[PDB]
């Protein structure tokens, strides 16, 4: 019996990519999938066979909605200046009580009204939402609503606070100060959401509450088993990667007959807007005796490439990763999971948000290194490349994690819970 299932997510290509994976799994089981998102993503959504609903067609006139992705460079460039000039402690100091994603909350009202009308009109059996924080509509719609989480899930446990990138080796003394500042900023977020929920007359809930079922995507071998069990109603899916239409990534002729290993570079869908960041990374790599393929980002046509490099604004990462020896990443979750699935070690240069946590996780479990912008130099990057390429131990740890991901059954249990909740309205 067919269910009607509606997905939505924030503007981030990463959050949408997460849900596409889930939707694919459900479409095979015979369900009708709908996706409410922005027009940039109509092509990939319909290509996967999901029905596309534009949020913009359902805006309230007084509360308009905007795809943030093309305007994101203002915000990205600020974060970059800050991250480049300050340690993560100093960053949290000079952040007053500001949470990393509070200004996002004020302007969420448009998306909220939209989702109310869309759920009313399409009368779905269940909804799923990949969002950074819960939203009033998820508690006003007739059907149940499953938050999906693709960011680092350390926030689902009682442990190091999220978004700080604390290590498991961090002594008692150095974490103490960061957790105070982070407890504080979590309270600023709670107060921002109160206004949002107040506006729609909905009892405030915790920012990452799962009423009945929550799904977080993250590799089981990287999950935080040492902190105990995740929060309630929260289930894990080890990975959620969409299938690629391309299967063979042909290498560019520019790089044929050039020495060394093949290395992929991407600072993601969002931070790659900052040309200063890419320039800072690539300039030293000109002298690295390897071949680089580079995602250059939306402003990539104004980024200089050297003889050992080839790139374009957007690359088929899932098709390419199998062919590389190393992946220099920003520590985004989807890139982390695609990278590990393909069996490749990582050098993570974290830019914002959950990336600090993922970066530290990669370092703590010996899956690569963490190299921060503040302590960044050509000499250090070039040496991290040589070190990770030649570290037998790291290369074996990554093979093991890969093997677990490629055979995981986490999907089977998750699907059941979705179907069950959709039909019974209870777990
Ligand atoms: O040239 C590129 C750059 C990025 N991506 C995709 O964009 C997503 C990036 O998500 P991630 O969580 O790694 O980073 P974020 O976008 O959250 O910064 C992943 O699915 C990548 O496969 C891609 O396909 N090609
Ligand atoms: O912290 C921020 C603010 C802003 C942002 C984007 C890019 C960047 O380089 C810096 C900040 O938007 C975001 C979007 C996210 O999905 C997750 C985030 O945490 C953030």
């Amino acid at each position: 019996k067919s269910l009607k299932i509606l997905f939505t997510a924030l503007f981030g290509p990463g959050h949408l990519n997460a849900c596409l994976g889930i939707g694919s799994l459900l479409r095979k089981r015979g369900h009708q999938i709908y996706f409410a998102h922005f027009p940039r993503h109509r092509a990939t959504i319909e290509k996967h066979g999901f029905l596309f609903i534009s949020l913009l067609d359902y805006a309230e006139p007084e509360f308009p909605i905007v795809d943030m992705l093309p305007d994101i460079g203002i915000i990205a460039k600020f974060a970059f200046e800050r991250m480049h000039k300050l340690t993560p402690l100093e960053l949290f100091r000079h952040a007053s009580g500001k949470h990393t994603f509070a200004g996002m909350v004020n302007g969420s009202k448009g998306e909220n009204y939209a989702m109310m009308k869309i759920v009313k009109e399409y009368k779905p059996d269940v909804c799923l939402a990949d969002y950074l924080f819960n939203m009033p509509w998820m508690f006003t719609v007739d059907c149940p609503v499953i938050p999906v989480k693709s960011v680092n899930p350390i926030e689902l446990y009682n442990g190091p606070p999220a978004l700080t990138g604390c290590s498991i080796h961090d002594p008692p003394s150095v974490r103490e100060e960061i957790e105070q500042l982070a407890r504080k900023s979590e309270l600023e977020l709670e107060s921002e959401l109160e206004k949002l929920f107040a506006h729609f007359n909905v009892p405030l809930v915790s920012y990452n509450y799962a009423q009945q079922l929550g799904i977080y995507i993250y590799p089981g071998p990287l999950d935080y088993k040492e902190l105990g069990s995740p929060k309630e109603n929260w289930v894990r899916l080890d990975s959620s990667i969409r299938s690629t239409e391309i299967s063979n990534f042909e290498l560019p002729e520019k790089l044929k007959d050039k020495p060394g290993k093949l290395i992929y570079v991407s600072m993601g869908s969002l931070a790659s807007a900052v040309t200063e960041l890419l320039t800072m990374i690539l300039t030293p790599l000109a002298n690295s005796p390897h071949r680089f393929i580079v995602s250059t980002g939306p402003n990539g046509d104004s980024i200089k490439l050297y003889d050992n490099m080839w790139g374009d604004k957007f690359i088929n990462q899932v098709a390419l990763l199998p062919k590389v020896d190393l992946f220099i990443t920003h520590g985004g979750s989807n890139s982390l999971i695609e990278g590990l699935t393909a069996g490749k070690p990582l050098i993570a240069i974290p830019q914002f948000g959950d990336q600090l946590d993922n970066a530290q996780r990669i370092a703590d479990l010996g899956l690569g290194v963490r190299l921060n912008l503040h302590e960044f130099s050509g000499e250090k990057l070039l040496k991290a490349i040589e070190d990770v390429l030649n570290d037998e131990k790291i290369n074996a740890n990554v093979a093991r994690v890969s093997e677990e991901l490629k055979k995981s059954d986490s999907k089977d249990k998750v699907i059941s819970l979705i179907e069950k909740l959709a039909r019974d309205k209870k777990l």
